[PDB]
């Protein structure tokens, strides 16, 4: 299956910044949601989830055909609290119907990732809606219960390698799990990007403790938590040589991320050869807004 990018009519590098910018400013005003975290990391979190239900055997799935606004795919278990950054961005969309469904859910992953002063994340535009009946079927999201072999091969389906894998999981250092979507509860409630996923694993005292939903997960004193998934990062020696080179290198986990974040949310895409260059869209700080 062949998906090409096809730039919204007569849209330019400013016609997408001024929605990245109205995305921003929302995510300033918004403050009160999910006791003062703001909607940064579930909107990162929802860029990533409709780019994962991608398989690169057939190209099925993927950020593309912005199939996350259709029932099967919003109603995913895997998907539960998502509907909060879909509501987030309605009035986005509503304000700019031009911008198409998947252009607008992974835009808004890179916006939050910039505003909470992660990295830059050079983004493409073009994604095009496609049918209902394109809507990936449930289940192609990870399990959270899993170890590191689980991991490695759930990932090779969407074409990351280990260190791709280790630099994406980072993203666990924003918002928190919630035990009415997950089955998991806690984490540090951050809503500033850092390489404190990969400190936190190496640093603190770790507890397999079980939840009030009978699930395992790590705790530590401090009100960390990590799942087993990313637990598995420093029980496998490869993935653990990588999180100790992030802990130690803040740029190069900048770097290595927005190659990863940016390459997940494109997955799946063709571009043309004459397709504009990838947008590096300026925060609001730096344009003084
Ligand atoms: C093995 C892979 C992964 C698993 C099993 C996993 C699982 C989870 C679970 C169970 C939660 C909690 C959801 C809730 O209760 O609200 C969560 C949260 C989150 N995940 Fe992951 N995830 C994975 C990879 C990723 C990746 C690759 C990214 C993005 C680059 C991501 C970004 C996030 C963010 C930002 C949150 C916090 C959401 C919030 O605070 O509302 N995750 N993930």
């Amino acid at each position: 299956l062949v998906h090409v990018a096809s730039v919204e009519k007569g849209r330019s590098y400013e016609d997408f910044q001024k929605v990245y910018n109205a995305i921003a400013l929302k995510l300033r005003e918004d403050d009160e949601y999910d006791n003062y975290i703001g909607y940064g990391p579930v909107l990162v979190r929802l860029a990533w989830h409709i780019s994962g239900t991608w398989d690169k055997h057939d190209n099925t799935g993927g950020s593309y055909g912005g199939t996350y606004r259709f029932k099967k795919e919003f109603n995913d278990p895997s998907n539960a609290g998502l509907q909060n950054g879909f509501k987030f961005l309605e009035p986005i969309h509503k304000e700019f119907p031009w911008i198409s469904s998947g252009d607008l859910f992974s835009l808004g992953g890179v916006t939050a990732v910039q505003e909470m002063q992660g990295p830059k994340i050079p983004w493409r535009c073009g994604r095009v809606d496609t049918p209902e009946d394109t809507t990936p079927d449930n289940g192609r999201l990870p399990d959270a219960d899993k170890d590191a072999g689980y991991v490695r091969t759930f990932f090779q389906r969407l074409n990351m390698n280990d260190r791709e894998v280790v630099a994406l999981m980072g993203a666990h250092a924003l918002g928190k799990t919630h035990l009415k979507n997950s089955g998991y509860e806690g984490g540090g409630a951050n809503n500033v990007f850092t390489n404190e996923f990969y400190l936190n694993l190496l640093n603190e005292d770790w507890k397999l403790e079980k939840n009030d939903a009978n699930n395992e997960q790590w705790d530590s004193k401090s009100g960390y938590m990590m799942l087993p998934t990313d637990y598995s990062l420093i029980q496998d020696p490869k993935y653990l040589s990588i999180v100790k080179e992030y802990a130690n290198d803040q740029d190069k986990f900048f770097k290595d991320f927005s190659k990863a974040f940016e390459k997940l949310l494109e997955n799946g895409i063709t571009f043309p050869k004459d397709a504009p260059s990838p947008f590096i869209f300026k925060t609001l700080e730096e344009q003084g807004l």
